[PDB]
Parts: structure tokens; C-alpha cells; sequence
């Protein structure tokens, strides 16, 4: 029973040029270190390596400490090995077979007591071996989210559906996202499928007397996503029927939570598309304070359009209204709250209060302040607006590292369609935030009031849930020195850095 | 050999009169009871123990208790006495008759080994006095009634009766919700004597994988106010020192969150005394919608003087304002949001939004509507308010079967002195409304922003951790028929039953 430990890029790839097809991942190597070392008392571990593998380490790193060294290789001899540099007291010295099979013999003749753990480490030679002899039982797979140049491959296996888009493999253990040198990447490992306490339980038992899950075979469930999933799962599970203004029949829970790190990388949902261009055309939208949906029609984000067509500003009792006027909605409530609105094209310079700018001059004058808040919620025009805002709060905090977290308020959460936009939307306004600051990105917490999912959506729901997710992906800012204030930001200074969805998912929306 | 004692019980240890139980009927008390005395691993039945007065008290088609086998320990009752009582039904085990509990015992190892799993004391004073002086008792599993009545028979004063009312030892290991039978709050405790299959996953877990605890013993809790307790444990043990506005050493966390059923008891918390006379004077004086803190200065209740001093309020720059105008606060923006104010004794009825009266509207027509919300936060009135609000913001939800759950979003959160007052604070609202619009109070929902503990509390809060909490209250709203909308309430319409809370922690107030 042996092990396969790699790092790999969404098309397979592995190295190049006898190297790394990546910058230095140290989270990944140290996740390595560990893997390949730990036990649970008198045994040490094997690594099985290539020449081609052997050679490409640095000199000072072979031979991996505290590990039985073997390179299979045919050209090798094993003094040239141990000519290339003196050896430590206390380890194994390394040793060569013919092949993988030979390679396996070895310690199934010599070190049959010694051993407890085996890992192929590379390279495409042996695990390409190791995969046609079937004796893998496990697979720990490092997926690199950016793809790079490479020569050398990973064998494609049955369920490599993990990586991208198309005897078994299903995952088992989804890790959160990590990062190194601009280069996101997560941790999996896949499977091989095909009285003290006695007087407290009948109290238990009793105590009780009262269907879908997320994935269901993934154990260890590190990946951040799994929050959404589990939240779609337990509205499915545990939400009341309801009816709606909209007509349509709703699912719904009261009181949710999610929260999601920024410092790694960023939480672009990706069990479906989210349509990232919408969260980043509107949101730089609500910063200029517009109310104009044309203005977003245009563009090719269409999110807003049936919200302000002629028939619903009729319906919505404003016959008065321009067809793509939002009313003073969440960008003007932002800049101007509580200015008096007239129309789309008025110019509302100066009015009213501009919490936006509030918020930063006291983030970067004095960020302990308890009052760094913005609201998109004014009861005096509530019924200007073609539609009251969903997502309505948001408070901001600094702790001693000068990293910046967010407190975001939604009072009605559609969970299918409008919350992984939600989520993307309000993390890339943080990261806005905290570099005209100068403050590390964080957290991002999510407050949810009426958390619902659609009649309608629930078939499509569940096809959601038997995807596992991918690992997210870094949203970097650019011409970071070029921006300096919240309103220097333009849709061409942002770049998301290997997203690896799964495919579109089409859901309608509920007029 | 080991005995578990099993017992219903008054906060005064009061257990019985007039040879009866002193409460009314309790449903889940006698299920608990029934439940914990009869289940059991095969060939294998659990022996009840009582004493003469306790058989006597018990209606005549439930003694002999079923399933279980019966031992009365008396002198003037005979095994006789109890066979003609009542026909032995085929199956069952016959009860016995011992002179006192020693011979109980003895009788259970000379003739029922191999045949009874566990023994239960069931009553009464005398058994319980008997068997706490043996010192053969394990476990005790309390029923803690919350609610004082009438009793002549108590259960004997033992170590670790802390845990009923104020002040070899008795700790507990299991603290449960409370309960609620016929307007009387219960919840039960359990005491104890003291004086590669998926170890392929367990490597990963390892690297990734890592001071003050509250109550450690308790191994169950169930309790809702452990919430809190460990919402305080979690701030000092992770959370970062800050600085604050008004000097003093911080330490705080961003967004958490806890949530209180509101169905069965009130969550006024137990662990210190919470200061109910002020939150309920300071509801009705926001419902009043009153800037007035000399109304509830006048009333005994000085938590808002300390911000209206002519020192406070020229340090937040209103020279104008008279002693005791909080500006526009919280109750102000409630019934008139948007209202130009004057002073404290100027007459506001009908201007601004009444968001309270829109709530209650929406609530009794339109149930399914999402945007049924309350606000306390006015960007362009901040200025004039002598405090920014803490609590800003609160939702309400109603479900399937007209039950009210209310989520509230506090932007600062005094962990020490404050919470525990707005979870009671909002609870209460939400009771008073669900009165109003004629629904059942299901849930209180907190969701916090900057949540954190003042440094002058620490060593305050360190102790209170050590106290475990005692039941949840039930307040009742008085003459309901008199009260139809949310003004018609006064402070006399209200009742707290049962409420037995730990000693008083003095902790001052921050300006
Ligand atoms: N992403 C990751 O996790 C890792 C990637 N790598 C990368 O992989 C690349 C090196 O791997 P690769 O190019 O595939 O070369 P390999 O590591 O597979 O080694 C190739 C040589 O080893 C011998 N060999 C390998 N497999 C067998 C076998 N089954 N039977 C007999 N002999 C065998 C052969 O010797 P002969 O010709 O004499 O038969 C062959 O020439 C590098 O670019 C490196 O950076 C390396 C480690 C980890
Ligand atoms: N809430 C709860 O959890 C419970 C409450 N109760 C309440 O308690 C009351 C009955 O209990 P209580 O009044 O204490 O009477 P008991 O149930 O303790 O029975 C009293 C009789 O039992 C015998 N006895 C008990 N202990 C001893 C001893 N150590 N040595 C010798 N004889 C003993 C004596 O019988 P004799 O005189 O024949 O020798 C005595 O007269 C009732 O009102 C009942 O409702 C009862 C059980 C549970
Ligand atoms: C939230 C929000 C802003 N908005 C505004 C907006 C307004 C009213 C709404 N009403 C309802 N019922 N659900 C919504 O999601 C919604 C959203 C959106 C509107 C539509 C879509 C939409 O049709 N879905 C996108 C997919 C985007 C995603 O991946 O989430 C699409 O493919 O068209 C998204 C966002
Ligand atoms: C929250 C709130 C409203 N308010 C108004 C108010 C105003 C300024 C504040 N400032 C700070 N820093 N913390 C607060 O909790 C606070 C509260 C209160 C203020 C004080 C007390 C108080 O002194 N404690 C109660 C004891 C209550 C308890 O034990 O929990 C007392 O005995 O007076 C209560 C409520
Ligand atoms: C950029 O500099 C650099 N870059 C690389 C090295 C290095 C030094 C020793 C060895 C190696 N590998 C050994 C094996 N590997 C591996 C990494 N992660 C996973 N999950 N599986 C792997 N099998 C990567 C290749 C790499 C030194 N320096
Ligand atoms: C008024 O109706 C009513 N009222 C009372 C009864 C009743 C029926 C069986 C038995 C009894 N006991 C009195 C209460 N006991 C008890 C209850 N809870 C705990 N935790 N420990 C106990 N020891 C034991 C025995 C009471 C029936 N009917
Ligand atoms: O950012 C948004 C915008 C809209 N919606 C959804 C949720 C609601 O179902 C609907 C708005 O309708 P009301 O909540 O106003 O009824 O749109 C969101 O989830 N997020
Ligand atoms: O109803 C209240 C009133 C006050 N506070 C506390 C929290 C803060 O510690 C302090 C307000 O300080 P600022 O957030 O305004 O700085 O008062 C509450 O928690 N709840």
C-alpha cells in the first residue's frame, strides 16, 4: 500500500526544465516536510523518487532527512551517489532499483520491520508506474490554481475532475486556500474507492424524540466554499416553505453566518462561474454613486435591467421614473445620504453625507474608532427607490497588525444566485479599501436575515452540491501606486489570478 | 455498588408538600424521569428506590413504576401491604420492602445481582439524606425548577448546591436548556462526585492542527448562556489589544455572533444579576421615543447620565444641549427617523418615519414581506447625537406557524456590562411585539461588530466564568387584553418568574 504525494497545475502539469514550473511554494514544501515524516514510535518513512527527480533537489537537501531514500533509476550507480557527498551519521543510505516493482521488493525483503508509510515524491515516470500497478491507495495532490509552462505531466486518472473541467478516485480531505508568490494553491488527499460519559447519555436520548448534504464523502472539509454549501444544504434541510412578493415559493431561514479569509487569497465561489465582471462593473457603480442601470446595461451587465423596466417602476408605484433609474439606491446612500434625488443625470456633488469617505479618513486617521460604518438603509426614501437594498450595512476594523476586516448586513439573501455575487462584491470592496489605507486585507464576515433559496432553483441546487469545490483564486490589484484614493480604482486595475470554476450554471432571476 | 439519585427540585431544595409535588404538572420533567430510569444496554433492568410517603404520593396507575423494579423502604409497611394494593401484572418484578437503605443495597448484590443495571434513589428527603451520608451516590440528576413554591419536604443541603441558588463535592458535568412547563421554567443538571482507513487523513491534520476556559467541567451545554460565556473566554484568549476613544485598554474581535429561543424561557442571564429595571425602563422609553435621560434618571435607573453631563456633552461638542438630551438617540430615530431636532422637550409626533409602527403594520398584514427592519443609525444626525448608536439595527421574521424571531446588529459590543442588557433588551422587544401582532416569540438572534471586553473587567470577568449558569426565567406580560399596540405597555405589565442569578460583579462604566 503506497502513497502518491504531488504539487500540480489544473492541466496536469508538474515540471519543466528538470524544475519547478512555479515560484518557491513554502506552504506546499512544508506540507511536503510533514506528510513524508510523521508517524504515529520505532518506525521511519519511505520516499521513492526518479533520477530526473533525485537530481533536480539541491545538493543540500538530498537526501531527504529522516527518510529512506530510493531513487529507481537504471543509469545511476549507488557509490556515485555516495560520491557526491559524505553522508550523516544516523540515516539510511540511499538506494537505487531497476524499477517501481523492483522498487517496492526492496521493502517487502529488507526493510520489512523498519518502514510505515511509503510515498512516491515524482516523477512522471513513477507515478505514471505506480498508477498501472493499481497499489496506490492514496493520492495527496497540492492543486496550483495558476497554470504554468510545463514539459512533464501528471497521468490523468477517473475523477480528475478535481483539477478542471472534462477503479476511481474521489476526494476525501479539501483544505483551504493558500498562497505563495502570487500563486494560490490547496491541499487534497483522494482515496482509492471503486461511566464517566455513561451517566450523561440517556439524558441525551430522550432528549430528542424528532436529508442533503454537501459532498457528501469529504471528510475533512478545510476549503472555505463548504460555509455556502453546508448553508444551501441546511435551507434545503431545515428551511421553511414560504410565499413571496414575487410569487414565487421560497425556502427560508432566519439568522446566518459566513466568513471568509482575504489575506491567502480571494473568495471567488467556485462550484459555479460567478460572474465577476457583474460584481466589479457594479460595484465601482455604488463607489461613483450611480443610480443610472443603463450605465451597467451597457457595459454587458445586464443584473439590474428588469428591476428598472417600464412595467416594474409602474408596479413599484414611480410612473415618474426613467426606465434604469434605481431611485437613491446603495451607491447614493453611500455618497449623498439623505440628500434630496431628483433624477439619474442630476449631479448631487457635496450633498448629503458621504460615508465612504468618512470611513476612510477615520481607517487611516484613527482606525480604534467603533463608529466606521456605512448604510444603504434611509426609511425617508425607501419608496424613491425602484427596489430597497438587500445587502443595507457594512462596518470595518483594525486590529494591531494593521489588517482590516469587514462586517457586511444582508436583510434578504437570495443563497442560489445573489449571495456568491454578494460575497465577491463586498471582499473586492475590502481589498479596495484596505490598500487606499495602507492595511493588510483580512476577514470578511457575512450577516445574512432572511436567507432563502428558490422553488425554482432547488433542482439546480443540488447539482451544485455534488461538486467539490476548487481551490480560490488571488485577485490582485494593479497599478497599485498609481491608485491612491477609493474613486482612483477602474475596472482595468484588477486581475483574478487562476480561477478554476465549474461550469456555468444557469438560474433565473426572480422578477 | 454505585447509586445515581434522580430528583425534581425548588431553588430553596424544596421538593414536596402536602405529601404531592409542589409544582404544577411537568410534561418533560416526568419524561426525563421515565426515560432515564428505565433505559438500559440485554439479558439486563434498572431497580427504583423510595421511600413509604414516596410511594404514596404516586397515582395509583403508575406505582409500581413499569419496567422497573421497585424497592420501598419503610417499617410499617409489609411486602404484603403492597401486593394486595394492586394486582402484579405477568412479566413485571415484584416489589420489595426493606427497613432502610443499607438493606436496600444489601438486598440488590444477596439476590439481584445479574439482574439490575443501575440504581436510582427516586425519594424522598429521608432517602436522599440517607444516601448523600453514605456516600454511595455517583450521579445526580437534578431537575433544577426555577420557580420558588410552597413546600414542606426538602432535599438534603449538600456540596455543590451552588448550582441551585446563592451561598467529597458534587460538580456538574451537564447543564441543559431550559425548559418550560405550565408557566415554570426547569432545565436539568447531572452532578458527579469528585473530591489508514482514516489515518491517511490524520497527517495533514497534524501541522495544521494547534488558555481560559468557563465552566471546563461541564462537558454538555446545552445552557444558551454558555454562548456568552464563551463568547467572553474566546475575546481573551484570541483577541487583540486595542486602544480605545476613551483610553482605556481593549481587548476585541470582530464579528460574532449568538442566538436565544425565546419560546420556552427568557434569556435574562444568570451568571450575574442583570439589571432588569433598566431594560425595561429603557425599552419604553425608546418606544416613548424619548431623548429625555432625566425620565429614567428620575426612575432609579442612571445608565445614560454619565453621557448627558455638561462635561460629556460639550466634549461631543453640543453646547446647547440641556442635561439629559441625548440628541437624536435611538429611541428618537425609532418613531420619527429623519426628524429635524431641537431638544429633548420639543413635540415630534408625526414627523420623520415611525419605522416602529411600519414594523408592526407589515408584521399583522404582510408576514412574508423582508423588509420589516428597524433602524437607529442617521449618517446625517451622528453629529448632533450625544452617541453614536450601539445597537442600530434590528429585523423581524416571521415563519410558518406565526412565530417571530428578531435579529439585532450592534456595532459595539461592551461584552462585559452591556450584552447581556441589549440580549435582554431586544428579547423583550421582541416578546412586546409578538404580543402586539398576535404571534408566538420563537427566537433572538445577536449578531455583534466590535465585540469586546474592557481591561478593568478581566480579572471581574475571570471570576463570573467559574460561576455555571442557573435557569432561564419566564417573563410573562400582564393584563394582555389592555395592551393591543406597543405604546400601551408600562413598566407594571410585566413579570419575572423565577429569576435566580449569581452575585453582583461591580464593573463601571466607560464615558
Ligand atoms: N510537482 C511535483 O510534485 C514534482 C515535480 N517534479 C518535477 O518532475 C520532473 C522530473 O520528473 P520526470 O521528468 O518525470 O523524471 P522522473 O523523476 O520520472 O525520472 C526519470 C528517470 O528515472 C528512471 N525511472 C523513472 N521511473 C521509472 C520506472 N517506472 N522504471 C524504471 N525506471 C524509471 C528512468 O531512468 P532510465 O532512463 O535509466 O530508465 C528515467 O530516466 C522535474 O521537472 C521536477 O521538477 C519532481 C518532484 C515533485
Ligand atoms: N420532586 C421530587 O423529586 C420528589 C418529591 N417527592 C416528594 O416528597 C414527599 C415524600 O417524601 P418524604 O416526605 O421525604 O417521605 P419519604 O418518601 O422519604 O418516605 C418517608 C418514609 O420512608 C421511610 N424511610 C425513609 N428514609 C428512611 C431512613 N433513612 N431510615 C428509615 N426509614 C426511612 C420511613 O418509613 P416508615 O415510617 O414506614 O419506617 C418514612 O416514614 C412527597 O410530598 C413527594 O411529592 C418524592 C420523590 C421525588
Ligand atoms: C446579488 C446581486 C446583484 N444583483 C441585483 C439583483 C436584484 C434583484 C434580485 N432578485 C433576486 N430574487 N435574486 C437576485 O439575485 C437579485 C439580484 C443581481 C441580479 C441578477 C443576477 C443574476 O442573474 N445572476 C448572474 C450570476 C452571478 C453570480 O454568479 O452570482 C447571472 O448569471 O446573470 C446576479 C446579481
Ligand atoms: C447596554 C446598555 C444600556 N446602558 C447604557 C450604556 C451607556 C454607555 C455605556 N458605555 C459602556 N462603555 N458600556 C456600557 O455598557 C454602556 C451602557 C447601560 C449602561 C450601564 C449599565 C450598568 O451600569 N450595568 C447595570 C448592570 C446590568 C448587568 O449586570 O448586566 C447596572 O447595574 O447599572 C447598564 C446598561
Ligand atoms: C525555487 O527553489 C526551489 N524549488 C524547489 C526545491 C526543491 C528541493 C527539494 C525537493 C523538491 N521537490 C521534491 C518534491 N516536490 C513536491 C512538492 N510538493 C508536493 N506536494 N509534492 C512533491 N513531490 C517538489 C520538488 C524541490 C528547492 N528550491
Ligand atoms: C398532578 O399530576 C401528577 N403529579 C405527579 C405525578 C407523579 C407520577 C409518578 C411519579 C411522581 N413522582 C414525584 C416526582 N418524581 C420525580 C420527578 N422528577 C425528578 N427529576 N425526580 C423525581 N424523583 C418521582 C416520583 C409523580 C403524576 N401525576
Ligand atoms: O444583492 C442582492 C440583491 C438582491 N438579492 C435578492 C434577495 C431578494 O430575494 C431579492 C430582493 O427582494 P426583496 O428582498 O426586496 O423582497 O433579491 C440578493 O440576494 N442580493
Ligand atoms: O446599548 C449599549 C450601549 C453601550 N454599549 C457599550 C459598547 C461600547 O463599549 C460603548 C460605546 O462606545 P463607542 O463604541 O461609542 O466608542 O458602550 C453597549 O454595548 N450597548
Amino acid at each position: 500500500p503506497v502513497c502518491l504525494v504531488v504539487a500540480m497545475t489544473p492541466k496536469r502539469g508538474i515540471g519543466i526544465n528538470n524544475g519547478l514550473p512555479w515560484p518557491h511554494l513554502t506552504t506546499d514544501f512544508k506540507h511536503f516536510s510533514r506528510v513524508t515524516k510523521t508517524t504515529p514510535a520505532s518506525r521511519f518513512n519511505a520516499v521513492v523518487m526518479g533520477r530526473k527527480t533525485w537530481e533536480s533537489m539541491p545538493r543540500k537537501f538530498r537526501p531527504l532527512v529522516d527518510r529512506l531514500n530510493i531513487v529507481v533509476s537504471s543509469s545511476l550507480k549507488e557509490e556515485d551517489i555516495a560520491a557526491e557527498k559524505p553522508q550523516a551519521e544516523g540515516q539510511q543510505r540511499v538506494r537505487v532499483c531497476a524499477s517501481l516493482p523492483a522498487a517496492l521488493s526492496l521493502l517487502e525483503e529488507e526493510y520489512k520491520d523498519s518502514v510505515d508509510q511509503i510515498f512516491v515524491v515524482g516523477g512522471a515516470g513513477l507515478y505514471e508506474a505506480a498508477l498501472s500497478l493499481g497499489v496506490a491507495s492514496h493520492l495527496y495532490i497540492t492543486r496550483v490554481a495558476r497554470e504554468f509552462p510545463c514539459d512533464v505531466f501528471f497521468p490523468a486518472f477517473p475523477g480528475d475532475d478535481i483539477l478542471s473541467n472534462k477503479a476511481t478516485y474521489r476526494p476525501i480531505f479539501i483544505s483551504k486556500t493558500f498562497s505563495d508568490n502570487g500563486v494560490p494553491y490547496d491541499f487534497v488527499v483522494l482515496e482509492k474507492r471503486r461511566s464517566s460519559a455513561a451517566a450523561i447519555a440517556p439524558v441525551l436520548a430522550w432528549m430528542d424524540e424528532e436529508l442533503i448534504r454537501a459532498v457528501p464523502h469529504v471528510h475533512f472539509r478545510g476549503h472555505e466554499e463548504f460555509q455556502y454549501l453546508d448553508l444551501i444544504a441546511d435551507i434545503i434541510n431545515n428551511g421553511r416553505t414560504m410565499d413571496d412578493r414575487t410569487g414565487v415559493g421560497v425556502i427560508s431561514k432566519f439568522g446566518c453566518t459566513m466568513r471568509y479569509s482575504l489575506d491567502q487569497a480571494f473568495p471567488l465561489l467556485t462550484t459555479k462561474r460567478v460572474f465577476w465582471k457583474g460584481v466589479l462593473e457594479e460595484l465601482l457603480w455604488f463607489i461613483r454613486g450611480d443610480t443610472n442601470a443603463n450605465h451597467l446595461s451597457e457595459k454587458g451587465v445586464k443584473i439590474w435591467d428588469k428591476n428598472v423596466t417600464r412595467e416594474f417602476l409602474d408596479s413599484r408605484n414611480l410612473p415618474h421614473r426613467e426606465v434604469g433609474d434605481i431611485g437613491p439606491g446603495y451607491g447614493f446612500q453611500w455618497r449623498h445620504f439623505g440628500a434630496a434625488y431628483k433624477d439619474m443625470h442630476t449631479d448631487y456633488t457635496g450633498q448629503g453625507v458621504d460615508q465612504l469617505k468618512n470611513v476612510i479618513q477615520m481607517l487611516r486617521t484613527n482606525p480604534t474608532d467603533r463608529r466606521m460604518l456605512m448604510t444603504a438603509w434611509n426609511p425617508a426614501a425607501l419608496d424613491e427607490m425602484a427596489l430597497p437594498p438587500c445587502h443595507l450595512l457594512c462596518q470595518f476594523y483594525v486590529n494591531d497588525q494593521k489588517e482590516l476586516s469587514c462586517i457586511m448586513y444582508q436583510r434578504s439573501c437570495d443563497v442560489g444566485l445573489g449571495v456568491p455575487f454578494n460575497i465577491a462584491s463586498y471582499s473586492l470592496l475590502t481589498l479596495m479599501v484596505a490598500h487606499v489605507c495602507n492595511l493588510k486585507p483580512k476577514e470578511f464576515i457575512h450577516f445574512m436575515g432572511n436567507t432563502h433559496v428558490y422553488t425554482n432553483h432547488v433542482e439546480a441546487l443540488k447539482e451544485q452540491l455534488r461538486r467539490e469545490p476548487r481551490p480560490f483564486p488571488i485577485v490582485n490589484i494593479l497599478n497599485k501606486e498609481r491608485i491612491k484614493e477609493i474613486d482612483d480604482f477602474t475596472a482595468e486595475d484588477f486581475e483574478v489570478v487562476g480561477y478554476v470554476p465549474h461550469g456555468r450554471i444557469q438560474m433565473e432571476m426572480a422578477v
